[PDB]
């Protein structure tokens, strides 16, 4: 509803459950789950669903399996067609939560080899499936078959160490996960696992893997100009 | 570097694991965090006021050992006694602190509604009880030897007990909690609000201060009276 961090709800959001769904393009929606913490408030957090053809892809989970499971009978109930896999963006709770019930749902989910790698150490169930980047940040395509439309990038150590990020080849979107803060924050949130130093060039790189995307669709605000970017990559540039 | 609440600047001085900003000749804002495991520091502020021989303090710091620190810099930097401390609500960012305010035989003062409702809060009652007037103003009697803190009850908002405060002979006003600054996305944790009343009560506080240009808050780093008027805004939308 109204949450301490995250977006506001608003107009062409829908509220299913403890969930809010958001339309942003014919084939895309952004899924928003919110964790409650008692004296602080909600904290909201964006993901992705996708229709490819004839099959459902997602990017993050929500908070808990709870939720996640609710993003399942939400899509159920809206595009009805199978959820094929789902890429996960880091081994942090607001992405990777609900990794059971998507693997209970017999969903097949990706992530960073670092990501599952951290996962435990992290308190997630890894992925069921590694991807591997080359040196210019974008996925080794054996790891990734039958993607669709997502284009997996790894832009570098920022938000995290294991941070990945996906654009949507065909659409004006681009999804920089938590790496990426709006174009009106006050700070790059939290820090405690990231990398200070090349926060910034992970940020450019992301912008520069994604020249076209003038959709910034992101964690913990709603999708944002191309601004969001520069602003992150400028917060950045002063950790160092 | 806090998740929420403003980031370093120049001017500001850290101390031990605490900020503090000189905002005017005689005022200072405190700030201290609360490191929350998977989400990082949550920064607080406070202020500490100059007032001739001595020194008065709005709220502590979130823990104990955080408001012993902001005594330490005041020792340090003033070197002049804290006469007394007013802390605006009963929840752990502005009261976490008594018991070192109390071990330094400072005198605390909260509203009474604060002080009743400290024990539920898990919170030490400040040691003296303010109350107020049907239009908001402390009942003077209840606020002796205050000097320039002017101290109006708003009505109910982020909790039912928030308190602000004026620095009279200054043109800053402190909004605690209840104000959030001009770029804000929310009212934060509204799990104790009235939200009802909150804008009203927002703009109650503006209208006790028309004349205060720098607002301080307890999430924020200082702004203008855009951060009242958002803040209203914002609480519109909640009726
Ligand atoms: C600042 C964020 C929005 S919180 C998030 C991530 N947190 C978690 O998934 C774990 O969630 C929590 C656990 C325990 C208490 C919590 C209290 C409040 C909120 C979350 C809590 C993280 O630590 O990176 N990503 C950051 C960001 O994108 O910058
Ligand atoms: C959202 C706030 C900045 S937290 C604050 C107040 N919180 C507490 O003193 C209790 O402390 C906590 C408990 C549990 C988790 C927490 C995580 C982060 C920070 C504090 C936490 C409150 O309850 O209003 N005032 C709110 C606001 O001004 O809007
Ligand atoms: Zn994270
Ligand atoms: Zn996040
Ligand atoms: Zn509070
Ligand atoms: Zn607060």
């Amino acid at each position: 509803i109204r949450p301490t961090i995250g977006q506001q709800m608003e107009t062409g959001d829908q509220r299913f459950g403890d969930l809010v769904f958001r339309q942003l393009a014919p084939n895309v929606w952004q899924h928003t789950s919110y964790l409650d913490m008692p004296g602080f408030g909600a904290v909201a957090s964006n993901g992705l669903i996708v229709r490819d053809g004839g099959r459902v892809l997602v990017v993050d989970t929500a908070w808990t399996d709870d939720q996640t499971a609710q993003i399942l009978n939400w899509i159920k109930q809206e595009i009805n067609l199978p959820v094929a896999l789902a890429v996960v963006t880091h081994a942090h709770q607001d992405k990777m939560g609900g990794m059971d019930a998507l693997h209970a749902a017999g969903i097949a989910t990706y992530a960073n080899a670092l990501s599952n790698q951290l996962a435990p150490q992290e308190g997630m169930v890894a992925a069921q499936h590694s991807l591997t980047f080359a040196a210019n940040g974008w996925v080794e395509p054996a790891t990734a078959p039958n993607f669709g439309p997502l284009k997996v990038f790894y832009p570098g150590p920022g938000h995290t160490s294991d941070n990945i990020t996906v654009g949507i080849d065909g659409t004006d979107i681009a999804f920089g996960g938590c790496l990426i803060k709006d174009s009106k924050a006050k700070s790059l949130g939290n820090l405690g696992d990231a990398d200070t130093e090349h926060y910034a060039a992970s940020a450019r790189a992301f912008g520069a893997a994604f020249p076209k995307a003038s959709m910034i669709v992101m964690s913990h605000s709603a999708p944002d100009s191309r601004a969001a970017i520069t602003h992150t990559a400028r917060m950045a540039d002063k950790l160092r």
